[PDB]
């Protein structure tokens, strides 16, 4: 899993990456309540990090800007100019609705996917109508390079009443199918950056307009968190809650720099990942050693495979290290679950 950061120049896109990442790849973090707010205490973390009762789980991040750095992205954070004082090409102007740069990015990803399907698409439909290939699998392989599942393909098709016989697919079907793939394969969160220099009216307007279109929009001040981040000597940040007291003030207005919020919304909401911790006793003797981002709907056996092939293969059953009782095989991992895996 990895998050790509995209945007036009001069809206703080690079700053957002720099800020959240402190060659073009880095590691940011997913902060939520670490299980150790109940009975749990002094954890010995290995794949993550403990911090004031909060779990900081690492996540790959890419400075996308050559725009095939997004190809494998599970999600994108699209940084835009909330003040709307930037041109499409990214240069000073009186007013340019960010909502239009959002759509710009949108169509480029849509047609990119569409061209891969469309180009050739005749000498694909017939290599499969007689060879009888599985349409889902064939498209899936063909777009395997972007991160598409045979399940994603199955659903998209199912959702748009498309036929198993590709030769019956029209161009309209292709573009529509492409868009549906983007929505699921390249979901994004919009960072309305430079919010501090914008009015509540400007921000609220873009949030409203775009949240109706299926986009999550959060105000943000990248330059700010980079500062208090790039405070690793002169003072204590986390980050959420000397003349930089202005950021304390002019960013007392949002409750934070917004950067951290965007990353949590991508991980926990967009992708719907939930933290889960596998134990040996509800191996080498450390407590709550690892944490895994599981997709909601996962089961303990799925948690077994994240650890190792055999654990998953020799799976017998699991125990909820909280309830202390044996779970079902169809049990759905819930946010922040502690689990014991039993394998032959």
């Amino acid at each position: 899993m990895e998050i790509g950061v995209v945007g036009k120049p001069n809206v703080g896109k690079s700053t957002f990456f720099s800020a959240a990442t402190l060659a073009n790849v880095g590691v940011t973090y997913a902060i939520t309540d670490h299980p150790c707010k109940e009975l749990g205490c002094s954890p010995n973390p290995q794949n993550y990090e403990y911090r004031n009762g909060l779990a900081l789980i690492p996540v790959k991040m890419v400075d996308v800007a050559f725009l095939d750095d997004l190809r494998m992205a599970s999600a994108l954070i699209h940084v835009v100019d909330a003040t709307g004082k930037t041109d499409p090409e990214g240069q000073p102007t009186d007013y340019h609705d960010p909502v239009e740069d959002i759509e710009f990015l949108e169509r480029e990803i849509d047609y990119w996917i569409y061209g891969i399907l469309s180009k050739g698409w005749d000498k694909f439909a017939k290599r499969i109508k007689l060879q009888k290939i599985k349409l889902e699998s064939a498209i899936a392989e063909h777009l395997s390079g972007i991160g598409v599942n045979e399940n994603d393909v199955w659903e998209a098709m199912h959702k748009l009443n498309l036929p198993e016989d590709p030769t019956k697919w029209s161009q309209d079907d292709l573009l529509a199918f492409a868009s549906e793939i983007r929505r699921v394969n390249k979901p994004m969160v919009i960072a309305a950056n430079k919010a501090d220099a914008a009015s509540d009216e400007q921000i609220k307007r873009l949030v409203r307009e775009e949240e109706k279109r299926g986009y999550i929009v959060i105000p943000t001040s990248a330059a700010a968190e980079l500062t208090l981040r790039k405070a690793a000597k002169a003072g204590f940040i986390e980050y959420i809650p000397a003349l930089m007291v202005i950021k304390e003030k002019v960013l007392d207005r949002f409750g934070s720099t917004g950067v951290q919020e965007v990353i949590n919304r991508v991980v926990f909401d967009l992708l719907k990942l939930i933290p889960v911790y596998p134990v040996h006793d509800e191996q080498f003797g450390n407590v709550l050693p690892h944490v895994f981002l599981m997709k909601k709907g996962s089961t303990p056996r799925d948690l077994a495979f994240k650890v190792h092939t055999d654990l998953g293969k020799g799976f017998l059953y699991a125990i909820n290290a909280r309830t202390k009782r044996r779970v079902g095989e169809d049990y759905e991992l819930q946010f922040n679950d502690i689990v014991k895996i039993v394998s032959v």
